[PDB]
């Protein structure tokens, strides 16, 4: 049993909910949330700048620590960090930005780090403004993650779209 409320469950591993991430961060306190990355870990906007901005600005001055002394993330990788206020840890996972031209089939391995985690709280990868379908990151989601995520979807609208066409 976990603390996640309110989710319908679309298979036997994969739920979803109509919520901001950072309010169900903030209420669950997840050993890990994702955030919706980039290489550089610059959280200007989307879901990694609406994580941030939660933190007080804490999560950019830890990645930035981090890139300086690592440098940049693969498209498709991650890294664990902390999570702040927010939860335990949060995993930065870099999917594909169709709007800078990446290969798409890079989403299933960025997907796969999910995998090293028994329970995570995520919003969908390379959605939102990285530019995908939201339709195909849930399948690819679906298709690639075995162990338990909880999905945060932003938008109701796109929320009741994603659940109608699930197959
Ligand atoms: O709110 C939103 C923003 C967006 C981008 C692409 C597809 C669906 C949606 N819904």
């Amino acid at each position: 049993v976990n603390s996640f409320s309110g989710y319908l469950k679309l298979t036997d591993n994969v739920y979803i909910k109509n919520a901001d991430i950072v309010e169900e961060a903030k209420k669950v306190k997840p050993t890990v949330v994702v955030n919706a990355a980039n290489v550089y870990l610059k959280h200007g906007g989307g879901v990694a700048g609406a994580l941030n901005k939660a933190t007080n600005n804490a999560m950019q001055v830890e990645s930035d620590d981090y890139i300086a002394t690592n440098g940049p993330l693969k498209v498709g990788g991650s890294c664990v960090l902390s999570g702040h206020n927010l939860a335990k840890h949060c995993l930065h996972v870099v999917g594909p930005n169709v709007n800078k031209g990446e290969d798409i089939q890079l989403l299933k391995s960025a997907y796969e780090n999910f995998n090293q985690h028994e329970v995570l709280l995520a919003p969908l990868l390379s959605a939102g403004i990285f530019g995908a379908d939201p339709i195909h990151s849930l399948r690819v989601c679906v298709d690639t993650v075995r162990t338990n995520v909880y999905l945060a979807v932003f938008d109701k609208n796109l929320y009741d779209k994603l659940v109608s066409s699930f197959l």
